[PDB]
């Protein structure tokens, strides 16, 4: 019997971008008649596997993953699902559902806005490499620069927290000089921002800063930040209601995708002195 | 085995974020799952998500969302025999655990005092939540203490978006030694309006805000701040809810104390 409730497995609750879509999928659900129960998890096929198997035996309608998953292991996850409709918010290219931020645009987007300013010394702060999304979007970081025939300057790696992107950005100063940093996303990019300001580089003049996800906060960070947009609004409108289809009607594995957009606010501008005025 | 139950406020915002991955962490160092509702404003949303915890079957419930105690026992009725615990109620019921309403507002008043200033405007968040209004009159109240009156009031909503545009509506009128900031989020806010204003922060105007959510240390400048220890309020949460599931006895509200972190945002007037 159905009983209008959606379970929703959820990464780091204490990262911006995880709530926020916790908060999208909630109000498309409240809008639907379904209520959402929530549980957060850690990394790995075991404690994804034990977070569906309790909602499974309280009658949850259909689930919604946003975990981190290789291939393999959100396989494992998808087979423990039974026949409850599943859908994953995080996987590299699976034979699951999925709705899915096109991961290489975004990093795209961005190097090729740093490239139409006129930098070329671009360095790169990646997410933890233990995720897909930070691997995708790294990867697609370098081969869009080296379909410019650029290397990056420095590749460091966060933990996605902003004391992690200050503590790898004031490495980075260390060993060289960029003028502009991608940063996988926007709470890193607080930290870079932080870092740059007390290393006396000032923000867009002398070094460049692109963020990733458009979190809210973001818009009042100082200068207010550029970043790719992931609209986290439409996410939680769109697994909602590719859920509700697949109640309706059981349907074959795909992997859907949804626009992101390059926000331009106050932290980016051409590479310092190209054109001193 | 067990489960918890954790109704909260919007996740959107980064306190209850914290709370959360807290009251998760302790639960399962303890063998225990826990399952979220999350519940937009008032007495029926909340008995909403109540009701949705307990078709999950849940042993116990925490309760994370603002209320006054008269909808608290409401609340607390609609759990039935379940046991509950609320985090944020005034007057604070029996059982509760919360952080000290007021401590935290004359921390953020005696520092500014002593540090010399004398005009000094308050930003506070939404005054139907009951953490704002206490907050707000614990600042008032520590002030009057120092036959001062607050220069300015200003009403925000807890975002960072709200702290701009409350700050710069604070500078069309006057102009402040000192701002408390009734959350770090709206903090942030706080600090980019002043910044486009060109007022230097600290030497022209001296920031406090409220929770040290984990940005804040990365602030530009990083935030002089109240420390709500949310690791602490998820562990004593949820061992005070295995202890009432253990024995019903009903235990006196526990008080969680709150600090002063001193960072960059701080210093004398401009004299
Ligand atoms: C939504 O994708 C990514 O999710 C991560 C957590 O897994 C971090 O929150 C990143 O900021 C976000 O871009
Ligand atoms: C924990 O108390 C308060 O909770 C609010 C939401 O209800 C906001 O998150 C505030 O920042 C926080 O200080």
């Amino acid at each position: 019997k159905q009983s209008h409730t959606i379970g929703l497995a959820t990464t780091n609750l204490a990262l911006h971008a995880p709530s926020q879509i916790v908060a999208a999928i909630k109000s498309r659900a409240s809008q639907m008649g379904f209520n959402v129960v929530i549980s957060m998890v850690e990394q790995g096929v075991e404690a994804c596997k034990a977070a569906v198997n309790s909602l499974l035996a309280q009658r949850v309608d259909g689930l919604i993953i946003n975990v981190p998953l290789e291939n393999e292991d959100a396989q494992a996850v998808a087979q423990a699902c039974g026949n409850v409709p599943v859908l994953f918010l995080d996987v590299s290219p699976a034979p699951v559902n999925s709705v899915l931020f096109d991961p290489h645009e975004g990093a795209r987007l961005g190097v090729e806005h740093l490239v139409a300013l006129g930098h070329q010394r671009i360095a790169l702060l990646t997410g933890p490499l233990t995720s897909v999304s930070a691997r995708l979007r790294f990867e697609g970081w370098r081969q869009t620069l080296a379909q410019h025939q650029l290397q990056p300057i420095a590749v460091l790696h966060g933990d996605w927290s902003a004391l992690s992107g200050y503590q790898q950005t004031m490495q980075m100063l260390n060993e060289g000089l960029p003028t502009a940093l991608l940063v996988a996303n926007d709470q890193m990019a607080l930290g870079a921002l932080r870092a740059l300001s007390e290393s006396g580089l000032r923000v867009p003049a002398q070094v460049s800063v692109v963020g990733y996800d458009d979190t809210e906060d973001s818009a009042c960070f100082i200068p207010p930040l550029t970043t790719i947009k992931q609209d986290f609004r439409l996410l939680g409108q769109t697994s909602v209601n590719r859920l509700v289809q697949l109640l309706q009607n059981p349907s074959a594995q795909s992997p859907q995708l949804l626009p992101v957009t390059l926000v331009k606010r106050k932290t980016t501008a051409p590479p310092e002195n190209l054109y001193f005025q």
